Parts: C-alpha cells; structure tokens; sequence
C-alpha cells in the first residue's frame, strides 16, 4: 500500500471530533498552528514531543503516533532506495 | 532507562568477530561517520538505516525504529515531560 | 553498561498496543511466569526462548542469545573479572 | 549440520597444543578438572566465567566460546522442539 503520512490520519481524527480546525488543535496541544498545519499537509514529521502532546490530548500512547511516522518513513525509504538496498546490503 | 539503539548495535557487533564501525559501514553501504555516530548515540536511526540493519542482521526495520522511538520518548519526557503534562488539555 | 535482554524485550512490547506479559506468553506458548521473569531480568533467555522470540519478532535466535551473552559476560566480569585476570596464565 | 558441543572444539584445540590433558588445562584455567572433563564430554555447558578464562588462556574473545555454546543450544532446541515451535508460535 501507498505511504500514509500521519497527518492524513490526524486530519481524519480531527474531522470526527466536530470538525476540529488546525488552530483549535494547536491551542489544545500548545504548539504553533504552523506546526499542526505542516503535519496535516505532510510537510513535517511527528517528533517525540508532538507524539507526547497528541497522546495526552487524544488519550492514546505516544508510541502509536511515532509508529505511524515509522510506517510512512519506511515506505518512503523503500520507494527511494528499496532496490538499491537489496543489491548493496550484505545479508549476513 | 534510556537505551540508545546504538548501544544495542554495538553489543551485537561484538559477536561478529569484533567487527569495526568501518567494516559494518561497508556492509551497510553507508558512510563510516554515520555508523560511528549511531554507535556513540549521537545520531538517530532513520528508516533508511533501519532497512539496512534489518537486511544485515536479519530483523525487521521496525525492530530498530522502535528502539529509537523508545529512546526519543524518554529523552522528550526528561526535557519537556512536566511541561507537556501541565499545558495539554485531554479532549475528554 | 549491562543491558539485560528483558529490557529490550520490554521496550519492543510497548509498541505492540502495550502488550502484557501474559499476552506475549500466549503468543510464544510459554508460561507467563517465564516471560515476567525475563522482563524483570531475573531469568536468562534460553535457546528455546530465543527461537520463539525470533519467530514472533521476525529476528534470528542469535540476536537474542547475543544480548544474553553480553549481559552474562559483564556480570561475570563484575563478579570475577579481577580474579580471572590474576589466576589465568595466557598460553603464550 | 549436527550439533557441535563446544567441548568437541575444545578437545581439538587441546590436541593441537602438544596433546594438552584435561588436568593441564584445568590448572591453566584455575578450575576443577571435573569441570574441564565435563565440558569435553559434552556433559556441561560453557558458562560466562569459563568463557572468560578460556579467552584469557587461548587469547580469544569470550564471545567466541559463548557463541559456540549458543550454536549448539539452538540446534539441540530445534531437534527437540523445532516443529512444535513452528506450529505454536504466532509469526507477528
């Protein structure tokens, strides 16, 4: 399957919560609206700090959010270098 | 206890006829400086690195990224844990 | 720094929807008491356990036994390191 | 390949070193002759303490000797429970 940026999933969640805006979330998380918008647009990653804030707000684990980022990063890395890694890296 | 993934990598390397960072860097096809930085816990493991470690050590890429996440979370908690607990309003 | 393999196992478990020792014990088909002891660093990982972890986590069994060995070596050095250095004559 | 008990390899090494006896090695390592004999006969395992002593005497790493034990343990575990583990353990 295609890479799913965490911002995609975050957007879906916001929508379910009475169509919560980027500004609303930013205030709830106490972070710049720019940071939320960037994540929603897939222009920035979820850091550990953001994961902790999201976890506290949504009542999830921070691991959940970082694993979403990992999944996306892995798929992006596979698209960019997957084949080259198969040819380069010695299977021990 | 915050364990950097580089610490685990170092332990595993010790069982491969005491493999050096330079030798591992060759197997993974990445700069020696990147491997050394990771071993010293001065640099994080990216998805690209995780994929190469997975191929080399016969693991999943998630196994390594998970260790990085766990470390990142503990460092973030140490730095901003109390701040986040105070600033963030649980949606509930 | 002596890292018990149970510490690494615990970190990895945190990313599987916060899996409990009992749940993992079911997946590995071993007693919960054995998993708990390992997590608490009160019991060593045997080859049998290493094989089940390898299957479950998608790693090699050596990956886990290596971590156990590294821990065992450091504990042995702490306990008898100076004694061994004094008592043992290098063949050379 | 069949399981190779470390004692088998130890025996071969002793033979090369002017047909060194169990007693001779035991004195060199400062351990009971019984312990050496038991290892040679495949009746006892190489512990971390023994690995450290062997490493100092033969000029190897302790990891080398423990990895020999691991290899043997894994193959023995596969013979005893390999099939059952394949049927029991959930591949995650």
């Amino acid at each position: 399957m295609r890479p799913i940026h965490p911002g995609e999933i975050l957007a879906e969640e916001l929508g379910f919560l009475d169509k919560m805006s980027a500004n609303q979330l930013a205030k709830h998380l106490a972070i710049p609206t720019n940071r939320v918008t960037a994540i929603l647009n897939g222009a920035r990653s979820i850091t550990a700090d953001t994961a902790l804030r999201l976890a506290k707000f949504f009542g999830t684990t921070p691991e959940f959010w970082l694993n979403l980022q990992d999944a996306y990063d892995i798929k992006m890395a596979l698209k960019k270098s997957g084949k080259k890694i198969e040819k380069e890296v010695t299977p021990y």
